[PDB]
């Protein structure tokens, strides 16, 4: 009933009930995918969501559970969009979830300018610039983008975020443990909002033993 | 021999063994104070401190245990500069701290430009800008400034550290319980420091029953 190539196998969202096609040479979800998707608030009801760099489609199957808007998840490589499609498939979640297999930069030849509520990015330099270009582009005003970069990068990243009308407004930093710096930081961006960042609680991955904090363990568990 | 005065009272610094003169009426040390003054990295041997908003002394004796270097307070308000001066002579530290009642916009007439390592500021508008540029203005090449605020006005406050050649290099977030935002920031700018921030190990003040962490503890009891 379902078809499985080479390398692949067929893991579990465990909190969301959800299966997701994997592989350990080609692709597999990172603990960043998971904790963006739970950063990122969803419209009340409805809505229009895409998810920029999409990969094997990790983060709209774990937004799916918690809206009923539409969700496009957009990834340019054949191999890792085919996943996301099979995967999609297989939790029949085609009538909410499109993956498109397309060139972000180019995104805008398929989807309208200024209509979306939620954009989400997790990249895998001036690329950077770009897929931010993109998503201000893809949002109406008060729509949100919600990114996943190096804490080094951060003002850099701001800086990009207002040349395009993308006004940042909460920051979530991630730290492996409570006594290392960040690693990772999460971004929300308003476009067109008005100026004021609330800096979220951090995240603390691991505990000294190394083993996930309960933030995380009920965030991967369910 | 040492003559409190009213509502006054001698209060312990305990990780450093001194007493600091306090009134719960005009002027108690916060958590901030402490912070900041932890958060401080001092030089190697030698070298000079000024506390800009110096209060009754508070940074200036928790930094003088750490260092051999000679330290200015900063205190225009002729109440707080007295508590200081006092305490800094139960503590017998003259030789190290001197105390000192000046208008900070004009701090230059007294204290030479760019000639200090480290400049420390706790605030008690315009004001803000006011107190970078002076503390920049104090600072030689690769000095530090350390200042705590409300993370509200980060982004505004690297704007301003810039304009005035102060590089941000660390940040730390100070949050009261692990599950609320941040409320207060702490932050060094090198002074003509080339690009590139660490975001420091934040503070968690309270657990989840009402009393210090056992991080803050420490710095409260050594």
């Amino acid at each position: 009933k379902l078809k499985l190539i080479g390398d692949e196998r067929l893991d579990y969202l465990l909190a969301e009930n959800l299966r997701i096609i994997q592989s350990p040479s080609v692709f597999s979800f990172s603990i960043d995918a998971v904790l963006l998707a739970k950063f990122s608030y969803l419209p009340i009801r409805k809505g229009k969501i895409i998810d920029l760099c999409s990969g094997n489609g990790i983060i709209p199957l774990l937004l799916s559970t918690r809206t009923k808007a539409k969700i496009v998840g957009v990834e340019i490589q054949e191999r890792l969009a085919d996943m996301a499609k099979r995967s999609v498939a297989y939790n029949q979640l085609e009538d909410q979830i499109e993956i498109i297999e397309y060139d972000l930069k180019k995104i805008t030849d398929l989807i309208p300018k200024e209509r979306a509520d939620i954009v989400t990015c997790n990249p895998p330099m001036c690329t950077l610039e770009d897929t931010i270009r993109v998503a201000a582009s893809l949002l109406k005003q008060g729509g949100k983008a919600n990114f996943v970069h190096r804490p080094e990068r951060l003002l850099d990243i701001i800086d990009i975020m207002r040349k395009y009308r993308l006004e940042p407004k909460r920051i979530q930093f991630v730290h492996p443990r409570s006594d290392r710096e960040a690693n990772t930081v999460l971004v929300e961006g308003i476009k067109d909002g008005k100026p004021g960042v609330k800096y979220v609680p951090p995240v603390i991955v691991y505990d000294e033993l190394g083993e996930y904090t309960p933030v995380i363990k009920e965030i991967l568990y369910g």
